[PDB]
């Protein structure tokens, strides 16, 4: 088994409902168990700002799936919760499940890049992660606590 850390976002179609439904679906992933769920945070949108605020959260998922098999399931869950691809870059969505980390693994396949390429720059990923995994060390040895101590991130508010 490995512990994967999954970021959750939603800003459409009742985010609290979407995220609660997603937690139920994440539990139903085979070869996998949720270990820890963060608080839910209400975050202003980064990138395009002409969209509703996000509900962001993080989950620790123990799994024996292959990394791309986990991606298969997270993509399925997003699609089954009505995620629709629009042309605009970084538009709003009913559900977004980003695989932040997959153990200590560095993965670079056609479909999957882990660690998530920008997570170390995103408070809405790092703060819920720290809530559930304060002792976390990245594959490159960087400590989560040190990033959050040293770098300026805006304070997050709970949902
Ligand atoms: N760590 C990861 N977690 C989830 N999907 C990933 C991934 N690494 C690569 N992908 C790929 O990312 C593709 C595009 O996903 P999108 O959800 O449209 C990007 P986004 O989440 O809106 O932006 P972001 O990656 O800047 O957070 C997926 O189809 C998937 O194949
Ligand atoms: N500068 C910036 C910047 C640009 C694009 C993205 C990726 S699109 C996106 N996803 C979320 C989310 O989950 N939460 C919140 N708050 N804002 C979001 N924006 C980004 F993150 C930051
Ligand atoms: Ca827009
Ligand atoms: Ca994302
Ligand atoms: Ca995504
Ligand atoms: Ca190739
Ligand atoms: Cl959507
Ligand atoms: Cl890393």
């Amino acid at each position: 088994m490995t512990v994967a850390y999954i970021a959750i976002g939603s800003n459409l179609a009742s985010p609290l409902e979407q995220v609660n439904a997603a937690l139920k679906a994440l539990g139903d992933i085979p070869e996998s168990h949720i270990l820890t769920v963060s608080s839910f945070y209400r975050t202003p949108p980064l990138g395009p700002q002409d969209q509703p605020d996000y509900l962001n959260a993080a989950v620790a998922l123990e799994t024996s799936l292959a990394p791309e098999e986990l991606l298969n399931h997270t993509q399925r869950i997003e699609l089954q919760q009505g995620r629709v691809r629009k042309a605009e870059r970084w538009g709003p969505r009913t559900l977004d499940l980003d695989i932040m980390l997959f153990g200590n693994e560095v993965i670079n396949t056609e479909r999957l890049t882990v660690p998530h390429y920008d997570m170390k720059n995103r408070g809405f990923m790092l703060w819920p992660l720290f809530e559930i995994a304060p002792e976390l060390v990245f594959p490159d040895g960087e400590m989560l606590r040190q990033i959050l101590h040293t770098r300026a991130f805006d304070k997050l508010n709970k949902w």
